[PDB]
């Protein structure tokens, strides 16, 4: 987290066993580990922001204690999100502007560093195990490059385009 | 700088043109000095015409300097209803904000002093068009309390040398215009 902008590619995991040996082979560094992480969606209307191609949501990490605000896009590479001290507040502030749960997502959650690229290890009930790669820029113009070099990294962690999910978590879901 | 919050807040609001009964009070209930003659800039936001304004809310990104208070707040629907919470980055929750559709609006300069006595939150404001005031705020979760706070405002007011010949129950942007 730093850069409004960012490329994103999400994998399924057939084999964590291989996975975690990639990330001590990369010597990636743990930032949270098999975190709970609970999501909460929120929108105006039934469909207000979704209907921009933004989400946002108020999302907690335990057992880290990381509480963020985030909105999403519009679209797959504009991410914004600011640490928060109270999700339950910040909830009530969103509710009297209009906004409402729409929908919850929970997973467990560990996140990795490998220099500027972030590895993400999901775990969700009703679908199944899935990695995330990503860079961040705050730069636009360097939109287009970090495509090409978050590619290349995956390809090097052995997450091919055979085993990418170009679909969300709120599309898996119907949501 | 961290202020802890509420969901409520009950206030009374004064116009004072001398403090010596206020400033004796603090002295003698020793009051917490939370920052003392900070520059406080209120970036108001709202959507399209005024949509929050139409609403009778009010949303600030308020910065206070040199203490380095930075608040995110909801001010409404109207009279006791306000929300706020520390943010760490102004510039990121506005830029977040705009991604909805809420844009500066105007900026409300002031300065502004804040003392604790309990409870009691004790406010003393400057304003180039508008001159002094003084606040005398409880916050509460309690929606049930209200009349009850207001009363207990009063009294503490009333022993500051805080007359109801002097109140001003407008806000600042009312007082503004804005």
């Amino acid at each position: 987290f730093v850069g409004k902008y960012e490329v994103e590619l999400k994998f399924r995991v057939m084999d964590l066993t291989t996975l975690h040996e990639q990330l001590v082979a990369q010597k990636a560094t743990a930032f949270t580990l098999n975190n709970h992480e609970k999501d909460i969606y929120l929108d105006a209307n039934g469909q207000d922001l979704a209907d921009q191609q933004i989400s946002m949501v108020l999302r907690e990490m335990n057992p880290s204690g990381i509480r963020l605000w985030i909105v999403k896009g519009p679209g797959a590479e504009r991410c914004e999100a600011s640490n928060i001290e109270d999700v339950s507040k910040v909830q009530s502030m969103l509710a009297t502007l209009g906004y409402h749960p729409a929908f919850t997502i929970e997973k467990q959650r560990s996140i990795y560093f490998v220099g500027k690229f972030h590895i993400t290890v999901d775990h969700l009930t009703g679908l199944g195990d899935f990695a995330e790669i990503a860079i961040m820029t705050d730069d636009a113009t360097e939109l287009d490059k970090l495509k090409a070099e978050c590619r290349d990294f995956a390809n090097t962690f052995g997450l091919q385009v055979d085993q990418q999910e170009p679909r969300s978590y709120r599309q898996l879901l119907g949501f």
